[PDB]
Parts: structure tokens; sequence; C-alpha cells
RNA sequence: CUCGGUGUUCCCCGCGCCGCGGGG
């Protein structure tokens, strides 16, 4: 329920973006779950069973029943990064989402001020924020972005993607609130529209291991609905690299 | 205190009849 986030405020030269961030503390020897990697499987983190048919397909698969979920398992059933690398042209960060990685931050707290200001130079603001997420409903429209949204699938230039990106974030924000334990509002009430996907386009999809092949879309958003988000909400794929972070207009 | 990458498969979970979801 609790957020961390360590904010490095950028000098007007300098660019830092958070996939760079996270690029060079991979080289400061942190704990996989910084990473969002399961420190029991060596593999990213991934969402939890919960199913008797799913257990009946998992005896006739391996021949016998699935073990018991591992800690980040069990902790993190939604498998919702508790380590995001975010921020935009203007700042980088480190966002925590639970007091369970708070310690995560704290660890890649200095070799976060190393890299940035190595990188950037003097006049390298900081901040520590700390929020409570919160999702409450409204009765007029409320104005929000998405940067860079991160679709692997099904983003398309065509008008009809306005329809697909709203029901990404209905789904997005769906699994957060049952993840924190938050009500969401009726969806007549919330009633979520996408004014604009702005240059839906391509990115292409580089690991840890090399860049590949697969190509993803990516888009910026403007959308209005009648909630207030408070904290740091994401929607699409790949949101421990910081991407699909929701930004209420000010 | 939103708008760097112009377009699809390298891996790990999972579901379906290659396709789709989730993690990176
Ligand atoms: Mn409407």
């Amino acid at each position: 329920g609790q957020q961390h986030l360590l904010r490095f405020a950028l000098p007007a030269g300098k660019k830092l973006w958070p996939n760079d961030l996270r690029e060079a503390l991979a080289k400061h020897d942190l704990p996989p779950l910084f990473f969002s990697r399961d420190p029991q499987t060596g593999h990213a983190i991934t969402r939890a069973m919960r199913n008797e048919k799913r257990v009946r397909g998992y005896i006739e698969q391996h021949g016998h029943e699935p073990p018991p979920p591992t800690e980040e398992q069990r902790a993190n059933p939604l498998a919702i990064p508790g380590i995001r690398i975010v921020g935009s042209s203007t700042w980088v960060g480190i966002l925590a989402t639970g007091e369970r990685y708070k310690p995560l931050l704290e660890a890649a707290t200095l070799p976060a001020i190393q890299i940035v200001t190595q990188r950037c130079g003097r006049g390298v603001g900081v901040e520590l924020e700390q929020h409570t997420l919160s999702i409450k409903g409204l009765d007029d429209p409320k104005r929000y972005f998405v940067r860079n949204l991160v679709m692997k699938r099904g983003l398309t230039k065509t008008a009809e993607n306005t329809t697909q990106v709203a029901s990404r974030i209905l789904s997005a924000l769906e699994r957060q609130a049952v993840a924190y334990s938050l009500d969401l509002p009726p969806t007549a009430q919330v009633d979520i529209h996408v004014e604009s996907v702005v240059r839906p386009r391509g990115m292409r999809l580089v690991t840890s291991t090399g860049a590949t092949e697969q190509f993803v879309g990516l888009a910026d958003v403007e959308f209005y609905a009648c909630l207030d988000l408070k904290g740091y909400w994401f929607a699409g794929n790949l949101t421990s690299r910081g991407y699909g972070r929701i930004i209420a207009d000010h």
C-alpha cells in the first residue's frame, strides 16, 4: 500500500533514460528481486496459480502436483513489479511499491547517486516521496496521460486503437486494485475515454541478454476517467522499466 | 512535475485451437 520514490532531477542539458539507469544499476551487485527476477527461480517474476483445473493440467504434464509458491510468488501473486525504474525527460528514479521492497531501494540508493552524478555532472536534485496508493471515484472527468505505454501485441495506428488502449488501461487498474485490496468504482462511473493515442510506433525489445527481433507497440496516451488515482499507477507491459506510467494532468 | 526508439518473438510462467495473456 505504501510507495517510496527516490527521484533525481536532471540538469537542463542532460538525458538519463530510465533504461539507462536500470542497465547501469545491473553492474552493482544488487539482489535479483531489484530487477524483478525471482531469486528462487532465477527467472522473471511470474503470476501464481490457484485453480483445481490448473492442478489437474499440471499433474497431466509433470506427473506431480504443483510445488508451493516461492516467497515472491506468495507475496506477489499477480506479478506486479515491486521495484520499477521510472522517469521522464527531466528526471529519473526508483519506485518501491510496498514495504517488502523498500530494502531493495535502500541497497540501490548510493549506486543510483553514483550513476546519476557521474552521467549528469553537477546540479542533480534529489527528492524522496512517500505515497499511499488509493483510488476513489469522482463525479466529473479527470484528465490523465500515460507516458510511453507499451503493448506487446495489439496496438494499431488506426482509429479503433483508442478503444483497445482504453481496455488495456481498465485491465491494468483492475489488476492493481485487486493486488493492493482497493475498491474500483463501477465502470459506468469510471467511464474511461481515451481521447488521443499519440504517435503509435514500434520499439525494439531489448533484454539483458541483448537486442531481439521482436518489436512492441509504444504510444503516448491522453485519457479521461472519473477517478482520482493517488500514488503511481501503471498500464501495459514492461512497467519495471518505467513504461506505461499514468500521470495526472495538473 | 506526459509525448527518445515507427513496428513482432530471445527467454520464463500460463491459457487456447501456430494464436493470445502475464513477467523481463
Ligand atoms: Mn463514456
